[PDB]
């Protein structure tokens, strides 16, 4: 599951937090932990190498090593990963969620920000949101195009230590009401 | 569990459709009879009436009944239920939720809108957000004052049939882009 | 349809017109006409005295005539009409087009701007929005709780005058791009 | 018109559709389908090559070969079709419509966002919305520049299928207020 | 014309003046002292009491005395002045301008934010701009209804010194680029 | 000057933190308690009622206790304190401030926002904000008005308790980059 | 004055216009004809070519013929004209009012938009706001500079005739609440 | 502290000045001043170039100047200085402030409005706010990479000049409202 080390140190953050802003500062790191988490897992299912936030002119400049970094209109996006496979630009993002809401958003904004630069390429720009439900444990992939390639894709694995470490956390802070409310 | 009968109307529901827009209709729909569900049972445990969206001024007119409706200045939310005890009113939202986020939205807009009607009628107004985290089971409310004015709340249900009745959705339409992207 | 001096009022205005800002003009007030005209029509048909853009407080004080106008919370729209029967008060708004955009600007704005007062009175608010579809001519009616009070509303009328003069305007403007391009 | 198989498909999924949000996809894909047809029609009158929604950067590059297209500062729109004739740019957008407002929408936003281009270019460019008025089957074209190239258009056919379709969805719907109420 | 107090104390104002800043202020009050005296000289020509920025409230209360002033929904406006004749409200606004803009957005912000009132009260509520233009001396008045009323105003002034006073400032401050572009 | 009880919980807070949200969180409290400390003296000295965020349809039942407080229209506006003296409302706000800056800000909302209750029950307002500099210990107050009333003020006091707790938090926390750019 | 021809057009106009909105066309056509007027004289008085509103794209490419007009970085504006002299880029836009409101608006645009591409180019731009006060008919320029560059600036012209077709124009229309009123 | 001809100009523009305006503007070059001579021995102490407000245009040619100033996509800001060391960008910011909120703003900023162009140069641009508290004299850095190359910093300086001036200020200006309220 999720690395002990990182484990045992949010054990250690929860154990000396005293403050709600503090204890809700975990609550964060713990759902980017997650994410994180299952993007190295998903990685390792997909043979291919594990990314996290790749500025998009990073992106153009690996498949297009020709343009000139200084001038090519580039969205301001940093997607999780991506793979450029038979002249088509896959633009990948983890999510871990129950709910489509923030895998809408994603890729809402990210095929609005491509679609000038996938002309001007002329290269075709998929957007691939790849979500795991924490629950049921299921892969979720909006791209049909990106299932053909990937037909099968087996990512085993669980949350189990994640929601353990959240219920320790709501266990002593769960009548704290600056906590319960607290974005 | 939820009525055997509304089971059974999603599974003809979910069995009888075959667009994506019908489905993620379908899918809207089983987390708002989940969140009323949820809303029954609470009720039943705080030994209050069963509502649902209260017009405030509603409210109003229960609790102090010489006011005259046509002309007091009165904010216009429909909270989910309220309590008036002790000259204390308690405006009570239920959530179905793994997070704070829906939460904290609806107490802020709560208590920024009943600021000055709390203000002329001099009765405190609490706004109590009364959450249930759907995967671990646990009960959240942020309000100090109406815990302390109850003896611990139970509310001892689980939501399997939602999560089942939701696996069948997605078996049948977890292939399609248009459903796993829909609003 | 629309009578002889109405007719021949918007061809002498389209005859003597020769700019842009004149046409459009004519232009809205040939479709605020089909609009009047259908509503005259419709309210014939409903058996309801036929009326045009009322003030919402007229409405209430009509159907509650103890209210203080002074004093009473209650919302500034205008809609065409209203119908106040078995305590339910249905206000009612007469479109004529091909789509329901209108319809749904309309709907949203004065169901929106009417569940406080419904409140505040405890009288039941519905909207109606009949529309008339001006080529086929069929009546789109979102309300079913009018539609079970009026199930056989027939509006035996036609819209040729109307599409006749706005042909005519377009044919006499055709090369006029300020025309062609201008917004009401 | 349309095509049989066309035609065929619209009634299937009308005879099948039983809820609001299906059936306003199929009202939506009418028009699409509509605006089209309308499209190949008119361009087989005019003599050019048939196109629908071509990148602007496209459009650049078939006219000026030599650009970069990494580099060039030029706007992203995505019009119908367009003609380069003695150095002029004529964008053209195919409209059907009974009014004009989306004519101006989309109007403004094109020659708002070509300008500077134009500009960078030295290349007039002229934007050209060729509307039909469905019901009375005229043609109306902004652009005088344009209908000196093309002073004789002739386009004839006719939407009585795309009127016959959409009249039996909305009678099949017509007592379904979310699908009488439904936006795009 | 103009007081002669008046006029001295400008011309004091001018002749001290030695800032951009201060000479803006002299030029925005130059201004609005010709308003007040076309106000004043047009309110003697129609023989009514001179008022400026009148409340509305305080409009109501004067011509419906019944109205209740802590509950009534009055518009936030101060008209100049007003009349109220034969159960007509004319909301009168005075304006020095070669120039009808200023009139187009006092008209259209005063009669969409009487038509509520106007209903309410039962009251027509006409809203009547009445403009000099400074150069011919023309008066300009929108409303048909009030021209009735007053078929043949005339306003036998000029605004020659306050032309003086300006060109005395622009004389002094003319290569002030602060002054120039100072709002 | 500061309640040395009040001193010593500061003193406490800031060893017992090791976060930087919970450092800011402090800082913030410092500030209040500086303004409220001002306040307390600055109403010794006025001979008025202390009093701290007063909303403003108890300032009106105060002063005209024969107002219906569900029908009034009224702002809603929290100011500190308000003096009622000669049938005049001296709204009042202490501020704490090298700058003008905040009271700028006060003083636009609250004149602007309490003209037409004004008007409504004909009692002129009087927007008074008294800062004093916590550096030069000079105190400014805006309203001539309120000056006429009350010539001479002193409030003999003294900051320099707050300034040496923010030394120490900026101590402890002066190289936590996080603490020195939160808000 | 104007052209003779330009006259006579205008007289045609106002004779054969009968509606509020033609009216206004032509009274707004008046406007732009005297400020073209205006700048047709200016320019003979500056002795640079006449030119109105030209593309800032066109300017670049007249002082810098290098520049690649396909990938310049530059703003889009229209000024009416320009001077380039002693690498100092002078833009230029004439007004014709009595006041400088105006003129603020232009300068604050013009000035805001060309602060990048003068630090581009490595060019002064200096922002030129020529304004003739149609009553005084003195001239009033915002920039030191501009006017330290040339001999004292005198157009000595008036604008007499278009006071008289603004005169006939009210004439025929001054009773027209739907002209007095129109934008 | 502060150049002397400096400190005469200030007193005599403190003592022929008698307008609010005037006063206003005075405070305000008190603040660019102090600003600015924080800036001049901040840099004396850091032993670096002194720079106001630089173009990043400009800051982008001195460091790589093979770019085309033309054609690179780069932010349009002006920080008042910069320091390029070991492929390292430091932009920074002089403040003079006893709060940390002008430094978040210009931090968010700057850090958001940079990150495309260190992408695009391949260079990390760390964005430094070197704030002087002018009470306490402290200097709080935000950046920790910055503080590892200057680890000891003293710039032992005085603003008690700065604080006398406008001292003088408000004794003249003390008891004028339009001052003491001026933006
Ligand atoms: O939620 C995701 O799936 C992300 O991929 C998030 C992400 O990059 C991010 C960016 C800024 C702040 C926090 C998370
Ligand atoms: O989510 C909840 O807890 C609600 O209580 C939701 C609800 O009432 C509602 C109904 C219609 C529109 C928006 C919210
Ligand atoms: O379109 C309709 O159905 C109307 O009923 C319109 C109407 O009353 C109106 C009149 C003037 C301004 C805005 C709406
Ligand atoms: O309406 C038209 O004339 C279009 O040409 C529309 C069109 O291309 C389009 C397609 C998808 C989204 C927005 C516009
Ligand atoms: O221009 C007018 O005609 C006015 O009537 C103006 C007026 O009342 C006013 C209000 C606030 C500030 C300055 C002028
Ligand atoms: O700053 C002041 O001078 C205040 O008087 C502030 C105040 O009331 C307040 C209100 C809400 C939150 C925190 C402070
Ligand atoms: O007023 C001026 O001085 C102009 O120079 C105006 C002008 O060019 C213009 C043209 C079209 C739209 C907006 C302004
Ligand atoms: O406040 C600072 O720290 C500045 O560095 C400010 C600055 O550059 C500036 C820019 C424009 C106008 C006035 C000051
Ligand atoms: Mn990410
Ligand atoms: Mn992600
Ligand atoms: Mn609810
Ligand atoms: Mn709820
Ligand atoms: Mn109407
Ligand atoms: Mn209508
Ligand atoms: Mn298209
Ligand atoms: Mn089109
Ligand atoms: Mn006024
Ligand atoms: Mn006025
Ligand atoms: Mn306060
Ligand atoms: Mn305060
Ligand atoms: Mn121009
Ligand atoms: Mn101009
Ligand atoms: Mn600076
Ligand atoms: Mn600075």
């Amino acid at each position: 599951g999720m690395d002990y080390q990182e484990y045992q140190q949010f054990l250690a953050r929860i154990n000396t937090a005293r403050d709600a802003c503090v204890a809700k500062d975990i609550d964060v790191d713990l759902l980017m932990a997650r994410h994180d988490y299952f993007g190295r897992e998903l990685c390792k299912s997909l043979n291919i190498e594990y990314r996290n936030d790749v500025p998009f002119i990073d992106i153009i400049l690996d498949i297009r090593p020709e343009v000139d970094p200084l001038t090519i209109d580039a969205p301001h996006i940093t997607p999780d990963n991506y793979l450029y496979i038979n002249n088509v630009l896959y633009i990948i993002d983890y999510k871990v969620s129950v709910s489509n809401e923030s895998s809408v958003i994603t890729y809402d904004k990210y095929y609005e920000l491509t679609r000038d630069i996938s002309d001007r390429l002329s290269i075709p720009i998929e957007i691939v949101i790849i979500r795991i439900d924490p629950v049921s444990r299921d892969l979720h992939i909006n791209s049909d195009r990106f299932k053909e390639l990937y037909p099968t894709i087996v990512v085993d694995i669980n949350f189990n230590q994640f929601f353990d470490l959240k219920q320790l956390l709501y266990e002593k802070f769960g009548d704290d009401e600056e906590f319960l409310l607290k974005v």
